[PDB]
């Protein structure tokens, strides 16, 4: 099938003429288009431009349609390039997206008539309850600022894509506070001046040692608990200090690419 | 020794004959498979394909089977280009590797029951050991789980791989707390009211000093406790701060690899 | 337009004749100048020298100045090529930046009094403030170091320049301490023998427990305190692990670039 | 110049036939050595082998001996070439290089003994006083196993290479605690049940606070010590995390480099 020859700057490429009519609406897929850079003394269509970058431009056709940017060629030279070279909107953003007691009532009945109000104006535009309800509302309160403090936003798409990254955290952590909670329970006990009879208060001082915030509240006296607690101490930092890449890069990237 | 011409859309490359008679079953090395990609007119094998990918496919049979992917070339397209050039699924998959009280009793005997039966029916399909017993096959219970939890095969995987470097981080742990036990243990005693007589006991606060737990059950009053008090928090967390990147480097692969 | 042939050993390069002369002062760009690299036999001009540079050489002419180092070329080659070419300081300078009681009295006096003096020397070449002011001026003292000491001046840029991250981690631990003393302050309070009465002092547990310092002076009795001190043991490392790596990356940056 | 046409594997090279002069003993230097691989019908010399590599092959010669590995080009690979080529032993190390009560006196007797006599036989082949000498050889003695223990010695390279970037975290650290021990010691003071009167002491609290170990000997009780104290939780956490990463890349790569 009758080839064509392009050179760009010196470099010379080769394609089938129907290679370049795959698509009839780009540059080099359009006759009267590309028409204006033939050469008729070498036969072959000359561009004075960037060479790096028509690698990928002539993949794109005979890959049916894949643009992907060369490592080595800048974000801005290539994007220049598809632009010039007429590929077309949307193979240009296909391209984008795969590269990227009264002052408390009056306080707390300011604030639901404004919200309420406000959120209505956008909108448009028993015993033992008290005590759960009292922790509900009054504690998620802080979030509303999520709406006005960009950062939060970063820190919520990131909990919600590596969500997966943190249950092994969590994860991870049960299994260890459960096999050290049981370890030094075992040779912590029978033995007098103790705080470590039951099991239950034996998950506090793990998660508390593996954290590595020693409050001070529990600690073992025995040999055995001792031995399990270096043990701790260092299966603790080495369990945590794991899903931290994972989320920071999430982090890192959804804050470089937010801002 | 009769030369031949490669022409990769534009990109000329040459070859001797006998340098691609090495591999015969290939579509390069095989007479009667490129006989429909050449010209005549140029006397070279003509392919409408990716040009970046080449150079590896011919150093392949100049190495004499050297199969490596060029670091700029995407793994899903050089992966094409393999197939296409008919190298072979040995070659193919060694490039693939090169890259990539009643209650507790019922409870203990329904699992002791269901296990060994589900364990029988897939392999088919005296007073000091009381205490030193029930802390082994009662602790070591939770590794059941790693069967059904994909993230500790991981965790595994990764501990029996970078054993090497754990091995560093206990033993540098090790001639830490050996010689700050040790440089603290000359300056604490010979002063009342000092909680640093023994050695033994200096192990436990060095290992509470360095790991950064300091649970509070030991510190130093004496002047000589405390300058090497403030060596050991620093020299621990500049010890512990060093196997990490490695362990992670390795759980981050096994993570991503596995997933 | 009449076209150009540079041949940079063996590499073939073309460009319109005019695309050089957007550039009259250049090596290339000057008739004179190039004149001595003319091949009459082949009509194209030789350069014996770095192949990989060229392709940068060439677009800058046709890019109208923009002077990028080809990712797979070394610093030191690079610059001499900008030089031999003879592309000019102003273009060669934007690359380089596109690139990279008595005795207390007595000391008081003599520091007051040298610092004025070498101050001046070097320029020309009521109760309740009592307590304000010997906090402020005496506290600030050691700033004065920052003058002699590299290191305090990498800090310092450091810190201007990533002011935004480190707002994030204080504001991110804000509304971690905030939800942390409030989700304990309802689970801790309603019981005897508690030290979580007021959430004032909630706060300090929290920032306490978040940067894992756990003095101890402050505890969870209850399941409800100890709950959720567990997800702050986790939250806080989990968001102070964040800020880090970027002061890192700047702090690394400005004392590479500064050494 | 007369000058040479050096085809590889299709990607021409040409260069002035002085240059390659300039190192008479290598491959292409050498004209008998050379002699084998011309093409009589083309007028230059052929190689069947690496493409990419032979980019730096030449610029060694056109550089005067620059040998650098181009980045994309494997280590095993461009090593086979430079061997090949003959380019000669030493330039090829430059590149290697450029490129990477009875119980006790018994034990202490028989130490003594075997040391100094394996030191010898290898070498071969007053009350104030007893204070400070017990705690220097009795504690020092640890350093005898680094000789037997490859850790160790990375370990301490990495020390010795990286000693600058320690010593920023000392004194930056010296810094954080005088700033520290000062902002806090004039708001603790001037208040009873204050563990905070002198500053030697604050040091202690601020040294224990940065690092994050919090023993709880020492704790902010007023709320100008706590301020003070959220800023040190802090400023500790992001001063220790710095050296760090420095500290790492290099015993990672003593470590690699030495495994
Ligand atoms: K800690
Ligand atoms: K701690
Ligand atoms: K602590
Ligand atoms: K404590
Ligand atoms: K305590
Ligand atoms: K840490």
């Amino acid at each position: 099938c009758e080839r064509v020859v392009i050179n760009i700057s010196g470099l010379r490429f080769e394609t089938q003429l129907k290679t370049l009519a795959q698509f009839p609406e780009t540059l080099l897929g359009d006759p009267k288009k590309r028409m204006r850079y033939f050469d008729p003394l070498r036969n072959e269509y000359f561009f004075d431009r960037n060479r790096p970058s028509f690698d990928a431009i002539l993949y794109y056709y005979q890959s049916g349609g894949r643009l992907r940017r060369p490592v080595n060629v800048p974000l801005d030279i290539f994007s220049e390039e598809i632009r010039f070279y007429e590929l077309g909107e949307e193979a240009m953003e296909m391209f984008r997206e795969d590269e990227g007691t009264d002052p408390f009532f009056i306080v707390e009945t300011l604030c639901i008539i404004w919200f309420s109000f406000e959120f209505l104006v956008r909108f448009f535009a028993m015993s033992l309850a008290i005590l759960r309800v009292i922790r509900l509302v009054r504690v998620f309160r802080i979030f509303k600022l999520s709406r006005h403090s960009k950062g939060l936003q970063i820190l919520g798409q990131t909990l919600k894509a590596s969500m997966r990254e943190l249950g092994l955290l969590i994860f991870f952590l049960f299994i260890g506070v459960i096999l050290f909670s049981s370890a030094v329970y075992f040779a912590e006990a029978d033995e007098r001046d103790s705080q470590f009879p039951s099991i239950p208060d034996a998950f506090w001082w793990a998660v508390v040692s593996m954290t590595t915030v020693g409050y001070g509240d529990m600690v073992p006296t025995t040999i055995g608990g001792k031995i399990v607690g270096s043990l701790c101490a260092i299966a603790g930092v080495l369990t945590i200090a794991l899903p931290v890449p994972v989320i920071v890069s999430n982090f890192n990237y959804f804050y470089h690419r937010e801002t």
